[PDB]
């Protein structure tokens, strides 16, 4: 009237923080993590400390070969990635083609080291004509114009003579070389620029043997020009010698490009800022500091990233469920202010709440070790995404899209399992945690007191302070009471 | 002499439907659920409510030229996937070459809109012969013929005056054009054909800049021509016009092709009758309602499919394992014909089974939540699988193999272990809820009752249907009969 | 003074062997299973009983040509793989190009039947020079040569007739025909070689319609050569013939290969020596008996593989977690000796240890089961990885590498947690056998015995060997000793 009392009991707050489980949706829970980034400072930023190359109305091509029009940052020794607009708006003033251009664009994408030198001056163009070579389809200040790294040679007096050059390349680094050959509508504007009828350039270095000859073809008007210009490029080993010959129709080098390749990336379509962060994954959306293992924001990252998922969300339960002084059969306690699983005891010395340190370290520690392992084992690489094809490569775009929809299938269907499934165990390792403590007391205590029903015991003697810490210690002496607890317990 | 009994046990009936679990193989169980998809209905069907274009025994190229022993569905204007036999019968009647062709044939996999029209009149043809252009290669009422889409042209006189042909496409739409070259045996048969000895076909678009010229070499016979055709296309973009400038050995166009194109599928090779059905995933052996995540039927699939998966059976558990009147420790009860745990008591109103309706609940929720993640979570996207490359692709077909086969390695080991580790899970449930409602009513007898051993209690007091209805209830009075019970107990 | 008892407990031993789970890094445990393949032999070997081809010091190129420095192994009829080293010392002695290489390299990766035959005696040339096409780029015993597979034409007298040879393929098989153009330095070389100043080669099959025609170029020296030579192959189906014709610059077939052709394969790069032994699985770093399903030596492999993971262990638990005479709750038993789960009694015939074989049977089986599933449901189809790309394919290797990084990431994480979570499962599995098995024993027991709160139970009746028995079979008979029990329980 009445006896001493220990109660096993759980944490319980205010949180509404939701979470899934394998077997039921919406379980409110004491604590939780979210597994998914779904944010990006939306700049694009430098990679491993080192810039992009940010090509704001420019195309690589008309970037290489001078197109005037293109006002971009000139100094730019190394690059870690290039950004393009979608459709730039200023490609081959003149029109064209640039041979094998989706493989050159791969092979810039990524460079150690990139300086224009001059390989042909104009000034050595002495028997013919370096500066008439010029179209009102590449204006620059008003006045007609031409790509800028590349000379339109046309005959002097009435003579085109045969050209031949060499240039040995005697710097410590590739050199990358271009040069094109002019097609021109008719049999009078070849012989009206060239005089030759007809022509040839022939190219060769240790490993190239190329001879072009121009195409002649009625041809629709884009820039008011029929003609069209053909360009072609290829890397000068640092002791070979690249030699032209040619009759007519060349577009000479002037400028040639020394190139330090180390490792590949891509070209990434954005209408971002640079911004002067630095970071280890970009986005055409922005950048991500990429702790967590799996990310919502774009597919066509460059970097170590965490794997693209279609999905809102990833919670991870880390807490319980949430919901004399009756135990853990009835709910949780408002008042165990501090740890998952323990005790409330009412004696003679009064009643108050106890934490269980053991068993509620034992699982902290769990449940930080299961959330660090779903997002230390993933293994994270640099890769670079882009769309490296073009209109008449359509099956192998098919080919790499089947790929990166059947990885993100993939990831996207796992993650979301891989939630559920340990979310279930996770809050039945709490009820295993709990019904074990309830055990624990239960078998210390056998008939020195009763169970209540409810997750307490009454005690059958007397229960101080330090008797009750001896249950909690796993120390309770039944011997030291079975005489006290059998006279009470017979009545 | 006898007292009132309480027995805790689980549902059981006449099922032989077996499950297997990562711990064990072959286990009967009370329901199970395949998600195993199985069943084509052995048919091509339309995709999304779109037509396919079957080509009964031509080949894409043969149905395009006009190859006149081509037999097939003449109007139909817009589809979503194409099927071709294995080999077709009829491709290119004289033989030769398509430049590009598996392009081609990707790009005409799915059309919006497909019209044939007239863009040269076979009557324009006042200084050369249109209708003498025909071989016994290409025979069609019996007579000698030719592809119907494109006309030969040969010398009229003695005489091929250069042709000079313009087309501007004033159409809303993009044209697909074909045009074609002959590469004659001989010297002998150019002239005989065209009189002109040295030959070209020049063709211009803003995009385009060819110039064929044709090529003697010594041939062995097809279809008993040593000559061989070599064919050409191009899409003329909606306001450009194409030029044609030609000495000889010029394969006109007469008909062209407007298209709109809106997102690509594939060419699926097949022997199957169209059925009228509609689908949204095609099988070369037949269509899919593809409520399921996986399927077994056939790699080679078009549409929002299943998982492809090399498996013969999928099944997860829902139901339980399958086995006074004694309770659970002993096996099932065919008796509890309604719930899946519950009780039987007996007493003065006399014995019966009831259902744990809460606890009964809580369980179905919870493996129907179960079945419908493993097949909700599934990301279901557009995929069309073929095979587009020719044997000069082996590499990139070698690439699509390890990746195919790679994904199916994937899935397969994924399903089967996803199946086995949730099928242990459930059981346990099972298990686990059985197990905790004989504590719900020990915990609420206590020493009110004796536990029988068998998974019953006898009570040692007269508990009425009343009290039997507060212990499912969990609302038991101890207190009220606690008096009662002592009496009996001390005795 | 003192009671008979029956304790349950569980095996213990002195094992060391580690493990990790979702929760707990470091646990050591009974028994354990590494299912990571580690292990090489260090040799190239057979693939399902048929010989690699190993080319030491040659390339493909140089060995089907027959540079004539590629010392190799001649005869070996048919192969399963090709081993090259990284950079071959002879390849093209005379500098040039090989059209078509790496498609050529991979139809050639597995060939079931490859046999040399003459079908262009070097002696049939009776209008040309066979015997003087030679060079010191080419160099056999000191002297200089050529590829000794093919003949280099030179003029007679002052005179190069057009050649005109067909060969028909009567031979039951494929045939690989191989044929060159010589590239000359200037108009000087060419007349003083081929006398015609403009030339042509022209090769014809039912399929091939091909017309070469030399380049002239200034090219660097290789070999010491500014000439190029150009190589062309061809399959000659087995009733079609070949026709050459040519002017001059002729690199003309002496042998060609029979071939049959059944599946692909690839070429890999290693340093290893051949070793007799037979395999399913080789890697460039050795071969494997790949029972286990991952393994984490080399990317590169041919075979049925284990799916390639990077990681240093995946060790699954099979045992137990490791650690009157005390039961379950103190720690495990050195004593059983025999058995996972059992029992210790003491009684008057005396105490000893008593495996419950019921319930370590079904554990063992479930452990074996769980085990055997994680390695059989393991998919393993044949595939072959190498890297198939030239320096101008390199968009297409970026595919392959996010694909083959790609489905490393997805195995790697997948197999780490597999483990990490079945060892969870696998270690609350015996904790749950156990606790079931002093529940048996309680539930059988009931007031006859009491609990010491430990594990054990003391009785309160004789319990000689014979009722011990009974107890761990489950056939207690309470009514025959609760009478013997009421009286020493009341007192
Ligand atoms: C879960 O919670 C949200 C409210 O935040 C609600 O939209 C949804 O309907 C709830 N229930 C289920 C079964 O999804
Ligand atoms: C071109 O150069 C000069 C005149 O400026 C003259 O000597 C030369 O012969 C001219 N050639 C012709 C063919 O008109
Ligand atoms: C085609 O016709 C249209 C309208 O008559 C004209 O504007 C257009 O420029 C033509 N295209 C070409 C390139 O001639
Ligand atoms: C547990 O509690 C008792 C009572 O306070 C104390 O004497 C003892 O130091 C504790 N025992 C252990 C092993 O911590
Ligand atoms: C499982 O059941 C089938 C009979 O339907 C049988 O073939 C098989 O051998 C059984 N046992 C095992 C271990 O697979
Ligand atoms: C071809 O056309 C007519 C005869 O039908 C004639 O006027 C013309 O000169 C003929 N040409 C030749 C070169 O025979
Ligand atoms: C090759 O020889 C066979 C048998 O003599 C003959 O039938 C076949 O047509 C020949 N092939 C060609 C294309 O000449
Ligand atoms: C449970 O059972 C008792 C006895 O029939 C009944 O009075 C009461 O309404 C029930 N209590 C609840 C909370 O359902
Ligand atoms: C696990 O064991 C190894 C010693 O073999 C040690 O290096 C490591 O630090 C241990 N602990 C953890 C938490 O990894
Ligand atoms: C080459 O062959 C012989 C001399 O050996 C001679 O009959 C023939 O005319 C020679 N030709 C020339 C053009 O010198
Ligand atoms: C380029 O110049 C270097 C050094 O003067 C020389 O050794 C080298 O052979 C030259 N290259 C060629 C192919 O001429
Ligand atoms: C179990 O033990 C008892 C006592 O030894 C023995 O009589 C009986 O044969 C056993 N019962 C069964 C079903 O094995």
């Amino acid at each position: 009237d009445p006896g001493d009392q220990i109660c096993i009991g759980y944490h319980a707050n205010n949180s509404t923080e939701q979470v899934d489980t394998i077997m039921e949706k919406n379980v409110t829970v004491t604590h939780a993590q979210d597994i998914l980034e779904k944010k990006h400072n939306g700049k694009l930023c430098d990679l491993d400390g080192v810039k992009p190359l940010i090509l704001r109305d420019c195309s690589v091509a008309g970037w290489l070969l001078g197109n005037p029009m293109c006002d971009e940052f000139i100094n730019v020794p190394e690059w870690s990635y290039i950004v393009e607009k979608a459709n730039p708006v200023n490609d081959l003033c003149y029109p064209g083609d640039f041979n094998d251009y989706e493989e050159l664009k791969h092979l810039l994408s990524r460079i150690n080291h990139f300086e224009k030198i001059q390989i042909i001056p104009k000034s050595s163009w002495s028997s013919h004509e370096a500066s008439l070579g010029v179209s009102s389809a590449c204006p620059y200040q008003g006045k007609s114009s031409f790509f800028r790294n590349v000379v339109w040679l046309i005959k002097k007096n009435s003579t085109y003579p045969t050209i031949k050059r060499s240039y040995n390349n005697t710097n410590q680094e590739d050199l990358l070389v271009l040069w094109g050959i002019h097609h021109p509508n008719d049999a009078a504007e070849q012989t009206k620029l060239y005089q030759n009828p007809t022509t040839y350039i022939s190219v060769g270095t240790s490993t190239l043997n190329q001879r072009l000859v121009p195409r002649i073809a009625t041809r629709s008007k884009v820039n008011g020009q029929s003609g069209r210009m053909e360009f072609f490029w290829t890397i000068l080993k640092p002791n070979d010698a690249i030699n032209f010959e040619s009759n007519g129709n060349f577009i000479a080098p002037e400028y040639a490009y020394k190139i330090v390749k180390k490792g590949d990336s891509t070209i990434m379509k954005s209408e971002l800022e640079y911004g002067n962060c630095n970071t280890k994954c970009q986005t055409p959306m922005g950048a991500i500091n990429s702790s967590m293992p799996f990310h919502n924001i774009h597919p066509l990252t460059i970097g170590e990233c965490p794997k693209y998922v279609k999905s809102n969300r990833l919670v991870l339960a880390t807490g319980l469920r949430n919901s004399a002084i009756a135990g853990f059969i009835e709910g949780g306690w408002q008042g165990m202010v501090d740890g998952w699983y323990g005790y409330h005891h009412s004696n003679e010395q009064g009643s108050g709440y106890a934490a269980d340190k053991e068993s509620t370290q034992k699982a902290i520690d769990g449940v930080t070790n299961k959330v660090n392992s779903i997002i230390d084992k993933m293994n994270t690489q640099f890769e670079a995404v882009g769309r490296e094809f073009n209109n008449l490569e359509r099956r192998i775009e098919n080919l790499n899209k089947k790929m990166e929809d059947g990885f993100l299938d993939v990831w996207t269907y796992n993650a979301e399992l891989l939630v559920l499934m340990e979310n279930e165990r996770t809050l039945d390792f709490h009820d295993s945690n709990v019904k074990n403590l309830y055990d624990k007391v239960r078998l210390q205590l056998r008939d020195n007191a009763k169970e209540l029903g409810n997750g307490c015991f009454e005690f059958y003697h007397k229960c101080d302070n330090e008797c009750m810490e001896s249950v909690r210690n796993g120390t309770y002496d039944y011997p030291q009471y079975s005489e006290e607890a059998r006279l009470k317990r017979e009545e």
